[PDB]
């Protein structure tokens, strides 16, 4: 997992359940106090496990509860980290982009299995997104989007479409849906 993006986590789990649950799952990895992970760096899935197995262990909560809450709460942290991605834009924008997004920021990773992120207009108010990735990370999907329609300030509707598991790779597709219309049809 790209380091810096771990970085968001361990922030946004030290705004969750605090400091202490924090620096006691990273002692147990054996991570350096006050660590500074750089733009290249890459942090084992493994060791990103354990942690939350650590937070999970010492707050009583479900792993999938915490990386649910994870994905609501990291979203504000996004946006500090990496303003320039929420600049001047819309939520429906800010989802299309995503993909291209993941791709960009693995390109330099030995070995990149960045999660896939397509989103497809599908109506004039709604757009299907689908997650594939060996991770399997649906509950911090289905957070990201929900703290991105709190941040962006714009309601939306979420419904499963269909879920699957082939080869290693968990898909996850979901219908999302804008009170207001986002789209117009135009001549292709
Ligand atoms: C400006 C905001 C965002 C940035 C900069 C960003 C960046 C990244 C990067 C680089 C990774 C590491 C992937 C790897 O090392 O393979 C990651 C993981 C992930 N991102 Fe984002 N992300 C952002 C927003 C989102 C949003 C809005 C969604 C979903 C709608 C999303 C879904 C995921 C998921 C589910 C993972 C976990 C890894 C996996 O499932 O394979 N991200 N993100």
């Amino acid at each position: 997992m790209k380091g810096t993006i771990v970085g968001t986590w361990i922030k946004t789990l030290r705004d969750l359940y605090g400091n202490d649950v924090v620096d006691e799952s990273l002692k147990s990895v054996g991570w350096e106090p006050d660590r500074v992970i750089t733009p290249l760096e890459d942090i084992d899935d493994d060791e990103v496990r354990r942690i939350f197995a650590k937070v999970s262990e010492k707050t009583g909560k479900n792993v999938n509860e915490i990386w649910r809450e994870v994905g609501r709460q990291n979203i504000k942290t996004f946006s500090e980290w990496f303003p320039s991605y929420f600049a001047g834009r819309r939520l429906v924008n800010f989802l299309m982009m995503m993909d291209e997004v993941h791709l960009q920021l693995t390109k330099m990773i030995k070995g990149a299995t960045p999660p896939r992120l397509i989103a497809k207009p599908v109506a004039k108010d709604a757009i299907e997104m689908e997650y594939v990735s060996k991770r399997k990370m649906y509950d911090y999907f289905l957070g990201l989007i929900e703290g991105s329609s709190k941040f962006f300030k714009e309601e939306i509707s979420v419904e499963e479409v269909e879920r699957g598991e082939k080869d290693g790779f968990s898909r996850l597709k979901v219908r999302i849906k804008f009170k207001n219309p986002v789209f117009e049809y135009k001549k292709n």
